[PDB]
DNA sequence: GCGATCAGCG
DNA sequence: ACGCTGATCGCA
């Protein structure tokens, strides 16, 4: 029905200096995977090329890799990606509609150019799973409906950069694509390609330890027990804990019993199964998630790991990662910390470097809170969380005990993910009188906060959305809700969102800064992951001391605070040795 | 197939 | 409590 020429060589016409442009990549995992389609849109008309042809040709390679040739695109970074292992650059692109949709409302979840298209009542184009169905039977169709398919996306992304820009502009978020979120694609593009050595052989004998210790942790829980069950089974070990062992229930559910981590460490002095059942539960994680399931995604020619850096998901502007997951690598307990042992540099005599920002989060509140005591304990380079203990149980530094600080610690997490009494309560296992207590100390030793909590809770309710330091917004409209509950979960948000959310802004800017630096001083060095406040690089050993200065004044003079941005590095053979 | 329940991460 | 993903369960 659409009007296109389906083209046998590429044209002069298809290389005008500004062009929609479709490349289509249909595997999920986008990392060495076919091309089946390309469509490009521009003032001459509608074209799709077969990819075998348009790849081959060296003067559409030249117009993909010429920067002033602009391209508006959606998913830029998949493009890029699955062009990066053909050899070839993507250059020019001007306009991501994924980021345009993603940073004009994160909540729409729009992963297909049909969903970025409804925003303005454009419906003119088919959603991908319609198309491809999904995930197992997701199928690359024959080539009139994909042609079809590929050139009305194209048209779509042709129609709506326009409008999608100018509401940016309205936003004041257009600097915010353009300087933020677009050139940070193309670094994570350059993440994801490179990739990250895994030592296979540590991890399988890693492995071969956690099964023995596995082996011997289930032994002695059938022993306990007194009969053999499913361990991984929460309902089944509820039945094991509560009917047949009579372990007391502190806290009530729907379905029947609840096995949470909080009620087996509160459950732990009534019985001997209950520590046993935890390291099971930990080995057991490491085993599945962390030996078997990398193991299967490591490439078996290089033994590199590809994530995904999904830059379009999270509501605060985090990144997530996904296949394997390399934000959330073990570190907390010692035999799980043992898998970054496997995290190896990709050359020889190249080291790991990590850098992580020191309490973002907290400094980012002293900022926008403009609090003086807060800013007074930055400005000092205090201990947060002893000093917030001097405050709010009125005794000097020495008087502190380490219970004092661990109750004063979890009262600053409660301040940034937004404070409730039952909030603290739970976290404490103290009653919710006591928690409010807490609570009213602290808002009286920092009164910035307090006026700042009440402030952006009304904001939001004025507005209908809250804001970060760079003009990320997130919509709450369930601030107004009469469900209590319903109504307490967007104030918190309210509250915790432009703290969440300033903190990713500022460490995807460093991103930015650090290579520009990188570029200019011609390092080796390269971005591997960025895991929320910390960013991990390689380099030539040769490089470690000029990394130990640079990365650091990056990431400190990345945005400039009331408070300064502090920032701790190591580096090492592996990633557990950077530490 | 999908929600819920567990673990991992800042 | 705020924000994420992966392996598993057991009910459909």
């Amino acid at each position: 029905k659409m009007a296109f020429t389906l083209a046998d060589r590429v044209t002069e016409e298809m290389l005008a200096d500004k062009a929609a442009l479709v490349v289509e990549v249909v595997e999920e995992n986008y990392h060495d995977a076919p091309i089946v389609g390309i469509a490009v849109v521009n003032e001459h008309g509608r074209f799709f090329l077969r990819p075998e042809t348009a790849l081959a040709d060296p003067q559409f390679v030249a117009w993909l890799g010429d920067e002033t040739k602009k391209k508006s695109m959606f998913d830029s970074k998949r493009a890029a990606v699955a062009l990066k292992w053909k050899g070839i650059e993507l250059c020019g692109v001007s306009f991501d509609l994924l980021l345009a949709a993603y940073l004009l409302d994160p909540a729409q979840g729009v992963d297909d150019v049909a969903a970025a298209a409804k925003m303005k009542q454009y419906e003119a184009v088919r959603p991908d799973e319609a198309v491809y169905g999904k995930g197992a039977k997701r199928a690359v169709p024959d080539e009139p409906v994909l042609a079809e398919h590929l050139v009305r996306k194209a048209a779509a992304i042709w129609e709506l950069e326009r409008p999608f820009l100018d509401e940016l502009r309205r936003n004041e978020q257009d600097r915010l694509l353009v300087e933020l979120e677009q050139p940070l694609s193309s670094i994570l593009a350059e993440m994801e390609f490179a990739g990250v050595k895994v030592d296979t052989k540590r991890l399988e004998q890693m492995g071969k330890e956690l099964a023995e210790q596995l082996g011997t942790v289930e032994q002695r829980i059938y022993e306990l027990a007194g009969q053999e069950f499913n361990i991984n089974s929460p309902k089944q070990l509820g039945v094991i804990l509560f009917e047949k062992l009579q372990l007391p229930v502190l806290k009530k559910t729907k379905t029947g019993y609840s096995t949470s981590a909080d009620v087996l460490e509160k459950l732990a002095p009534y019985h001997e199964i209950v520590e046993n059942i935890l390291h099971y539960r930990q080995l057991g994680k490491l085993q599945s998630t962390y030996i078997e399931g990398l193991l299967k995604v490591v490439r078996p020619d290089t033994k590199k790991v590809h994530t995904i850096f999904n830059q379009a998901l999270t509501q605060t502007g985090r990144l997530s990662s996904t296949e394997p997951n390399l934000q959330n690598i073990p570190i907390r307990l010692e035999e799980g910390r043992k898998i970054r042992q496997a995290f190896v540099p990709s050359e020889s005599d190249w080291l790991i470097f990590a850098a992580d920002y020191s309490q973002i989060e907290l400094r980012v509140l002293a900022h926008i809170a403009e609090d003086d005591n807060l800013m007074e304990a930055f400005r000092r380079d205090l201990d947060i969380h002893t000093k917030t203990a001097m405050d709010i149980f009125q005794v000097s530094e020495d008087e502190v005990t380490p219970n004092m600080r661990r109750q004063a610690k979890a009262v600053n997490f409660g301040i940034v993910y937004g404070i409730s009494d039952y909030g603290l309560a739970q976290n404490l296992n103290i009653s919710r009188k006591e928690a409010a207590e807490f609570i009213e100390r602290y808002f009286e030793s920092f009164p910035g906060v307090k006026r700042y909590m009440e402030n952006i809770v009304q904001e939001a309710k004025q507005k209908g959305y809250v804001t970060t330091l760079l003009h990320r917004r997130r919509y709450l409209p369930d601030i107004t809700s009469r469900n209590f509950n319903v109504r307490s979960f967007a104030e918190r948000m309210a509250m915790n969102t432009p703290i969440q959310g300033s903190a990713a802004d500022i460490i995807k800017k460093a991103m930015i800064d650090l290579n520009a630096r990188l570029k200019e001083e011609r390092l080796q060095a390269h971005l591997l992951l960025q895991v929320h406040d910390e960013l991990i690089l390689e380099a030539p050993k040769e490089e470690m001391e000029r990394l130990c200065r640079l990365v650091p004044e990056v990431m400190e003079q990345a945005v400039t605070l009331r408070v300064p941005l502090k920032v701790d590095y190591h580096y090492g053979s592996t990633w557990y040795d950077a530490k």
